[PDB]
């Protein structure tokens, strides 16, 4: 679960329609801007759907494990256009990547 490993998750499954790019900047999904010790939903430019804003709990390492396990069922109202990811591991280490590239 690191940084160099968590890369190579997110620019291969999510970078398609995500940006981690400080200053921000618009694609198909958001750009994840200091995404952690919030909830979304809301922001000047990003997160349209707010369900997002309405769960209760943050954006942190166990909340983002069990999204990412099936995200339209945890975020019941979501433009996220993704099924799952299968593995624990991979989670784990991208994860990891955005504590280090939303915050930097
Ligand atoms: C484009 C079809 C698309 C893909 C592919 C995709 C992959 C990954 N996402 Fe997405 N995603 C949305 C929301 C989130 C979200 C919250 C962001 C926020 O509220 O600012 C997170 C944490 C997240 N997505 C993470 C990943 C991720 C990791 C991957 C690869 C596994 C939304 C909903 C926001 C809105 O209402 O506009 C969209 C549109 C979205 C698209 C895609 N994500």
């Amino acid at each position: 679960g690191d940084v160099e490993k968590g890369k190579k998750i997110f620019i291969m499954k999510c970078s398609q329609c995500h940006t981690v790019e400080k200053g921000g900047k618009h694609k198909t999904g958001p750009n994840l801007h200091g995404l952690f010790g919030r909830k979304t939903g809301q922001a000047p430019g990003y997160s349209f759907t707010a369900a997002n804003k309405n769960k209760g709990i943050i954006w942190g390492e166990d909340t983002l494990m069990e999204y990412l396990e099936n995200p339209k069922k945890y975020i019941p109202g979501t433009k996220m256009i993704f099924v799952g990811i299968k593995k624990k591991e991979e989670r784990a280490d991208l994860i990891a990547y955005l504590k280090k590239a939303t915050n930097e």
